[PDB]
């Protein structure tokens, strides 16, 4: 066979070969393995840049950081390309798509022969959770694409000192990745390999996954959403814990309170910029810290509390909106050594994305770009056209440690305790600002029942309503209506030691007005609605009941630097019962689609709802 280079300090027998199996299947022409170390990083983005996927960035403008464009076909998840292929259908549920699991093993046998030839194969070694912590699961991805290999560096902990934790017999995930784009001898790569046909299939039985075809972000950094969700919301299902689309932050009020709550928004719908926000004018004395901002562990303990842990080690963040005004932390984050993604060049080798004009003199577009797709681009241009000089998807990718909100113990294999949950889509109508769940249960049917618009972070057409419950449609690793038991079974366990379990909120930052503009602010704006939510964790806050929940009166807010009336206020709060009338309808096809092994509990909710409706 063709040899592995195998370095000494692999001790691990099966894992070894299981690469030799893997390069008798794939047949590139080389194998590295990833050490992980900051000198081999500098090396593979040299080779990026040689290869003209990577633009080094301006030195003196944006240290050690780097610009890479794809091709349009690859610039977002391709949620209709993506399978649990479980032994059984129904444990994949109707939200995912199936394929009977040997029907799909001789679908990409042939895809995956010789996928590499004339290629690396880069064997890169990572931790999901901090390395040797007994929270943390170890994967191992092979991918031709050296671009995995780099931003795996930021997003995991990646290199040798997985193999001591491994040691000789442990176990690992197995990720196999190729851009299927094998090359003949002598022929000119592109600066962005890929593939039109696309595949990524988890076998939740083996925890495999195999990814063929894309390049891009969650398709192919195989540890953050196809592994840390999908595989581990399985592991959680059969061993009583969590993995959800989460953000995990700190927040402490001026009295030296802190609290951590965790909050559920789908794809590009707010967590990041939320995780990582800075407190308006108004509270002076409140400080907010990131444990994570898209990705979460939860177990119960003997206590009583659920323990949250972040197992990325960096931030995959969307670009385009991103200013000092709406998140500068991340601003701050992203000063250098970044990984940028499709976002535009200044013709002084900086970056560029649409919102940084907020922070420009007069607030003015650059005068030139080179934009994601290498065309000039001028105000003019974008005037005429509304042609986007970054990629709405674009992203950027930055080590954790970047950011200077960063907590304290965002590391900490311990975990922090929840106090609240937030679950909220994008609903340019009908859902108020923010409503408190009365129960366990009725908070649990608030998460089931959530809709929210389509966004660019996977293909199809954007700003469509869609059921996508607890932010989890592209990510459940089984079927959704287990999934609602298993959190159903949760509060049951965390109520019988005697708890008061955490609370459940639904916000909404993004109701429109009639232009299509946004009505409520939000950004550090939201900080007004999460110092409600600590306020009631206090038991201090006040609000009154209707149809959905517990809401806040316009006096229960600090106002204070914000120009926002209570007429504005009345507007995205009011409980419209002609609106909520037919969300309840799509909550009923929602359930008539989610007929098997639906909780009992949801049905008796929303008849519930239906009797405060109609009082
Ligand atoms: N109007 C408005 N836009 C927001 C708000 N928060 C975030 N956004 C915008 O929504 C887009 C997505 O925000 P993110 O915070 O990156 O979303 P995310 O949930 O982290 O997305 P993923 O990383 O894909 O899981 C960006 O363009 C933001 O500028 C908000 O409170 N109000
Ligand atoms: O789409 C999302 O929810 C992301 O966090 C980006 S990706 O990792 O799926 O590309
Ligand atoms: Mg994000
Ligand atoms: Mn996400």
């Amino acid at each position: 066979g063709l040899n592995l280079n195998t370095p000494a300090y692999v001790k691990n027998a099966k894992l070894i070969a299981w690469v030799a199996d893997m390069v008798a299947l794939c047949k590139p022409d080389t194998v590295y393995w990833c050490d992980g170390s900051d000198a081999e990083y500098q090396r593979l983005c040299q080779q990026l840049v040689d290869a003209g996927t990577f633009k080094k960035l301006n030195e003196a403008k944006r240290p050690n950081s780097y610009l890479a464009c794809s091709d349009p076909s690859d610039v977002a998840r391709v949620e209709d390309r993506t399978y649990i292929c479980s032994a059984k259908e129904e444990n994949a549920g109707p939200t995912n798509n199936w394929m009977e699991p040997s029907e799909m093993r001789a679908t990409l046998q042939p895809l995956f022969d010789g996928c590499m030839r004339g290629r690396t194969m880069y064997v890169v070694p990572f931790s999901m959770g901090p390395l040797g912590s007994p929270i943390a699961h170890i994967g191992i991805e092979l991918s031709d694409s050296p671009y995995v290999a780099v931003n795996m560096k930021i997003m995991t902990r990646m290199g040798k000192a997985v193999f001591e934790v491994l040691g000789t017999e442990g176990d690992f995930v197995p990720c196999v990745h190729t851009v299927g784009a094998p090359l003949a001898e002598g022929e000119q790569d592109v600066t962005w390999p890929c593939n039109k046909t696309k595949y990524i299939v988890h076998y939740p039985e083996t925890r495999e996954i195999w990814s063929y075809g894309s390049g891009y972000g969650g398709n192919a950094l195989l540890g953050k959403k196809c592994f840390a969700l999908r595989i581990a919301s399985n592991m959680g299902r059969d061993e009583g814990w969590l993995a959800e689309h989460m953000l995990i932050l700190g927040v402490t009020n001026p009295e030296g309170k802190k609290y951590h709550v965790a909050a559920a928004f789908p794809s590009a719908c707010g967590k990041t910029n939320f995780s990582m926000l800075v407190p308006p004018a108004g509270f002076d004395g409140w400080s907010v810290t990131t444990i994570g901002d898209d990705i979460a562990w939860i177990k119960p303990a003997a206590d009583g509390k659920l323990y949250a842990i972040n197992p990325e080690a960096g931030y995959f963040g969307v670009a385009p909106g991103t200013n000092m005004l709406t998140n500068p932390n991340c601003m701050l984050s992203v000063r250098g050594n970044t990984i940028f993604t499709n976002v535009a060049l200044t013709d002084d080798g900086d970056v560029w994305w649409e919102g940084m004009e907020q922070d420009a003199p007069g607030k003015a577009l650059p005068d030139h770009l080179i934009d994601w797709q290498g065309k000039d681009w001028t105000p003019q241009i974008a005037k005429e056209t509304g042609a986007k000089a970054a990629h709405p998807n674009s992203r950027f990718t930055v080590a954790a440690t970047n950011n200077p909100a960063l907590d304290s113990a965002w590391d900490d294999p311990k975990g922090v305790a929840i106090d609240a949950f937030i679950f909220g889509g994008r609903r340019s109508t009908t859902v108020p600002l923010v409503t408190e769940a009365r129960s366990w249960v009725e908070g649990v049917y608030m998460a089931a029942t959530m809709g929210s618009e389509t966004t660019a972070a996977a293909t199809g057409q954007a700003g469509v309503v869609r059921r996508d419950p607890f932010a989890m449609l592209p990510f459940m690793g089984y079927n959704m209506s287990d999934y609602f038991q298993h959190w159903l079974d949760l509060g049951k366990k965390l109520a019988a030691s005697g708890a008061t379990l955490p609370k459940i909120y639904t916000t909404n930052w993004f109701r429109k007005g009639t232009d299509g503009k946004f009505v409520w602010p939000g950004y550090g704006e939201n900080m007004r609605v999460l110092a409600w939510m600590i306020d009631r964790i206090e038991g201090k806050g006040q609000g009154e009941d209707h149809v959905t929940g517990i809401s806040p009166s316009y006096e229960d807010l600090n106002w204070t630097g914000l120009d926002f009336s209570a007429d504005q206020f009345n507007t995205v709060t009011s409980i419209d019962k002609a609106a909520w009338l037919k969300e309840l309808e799509l909550h009923a096809e929602l359930f008539k689609q989610l007929e098997h092994h639906l909780p009992k509990e949801l049905g008796e909710t929303k008849a519930e709802i239906e009797r405060r409706l109609a009082a």
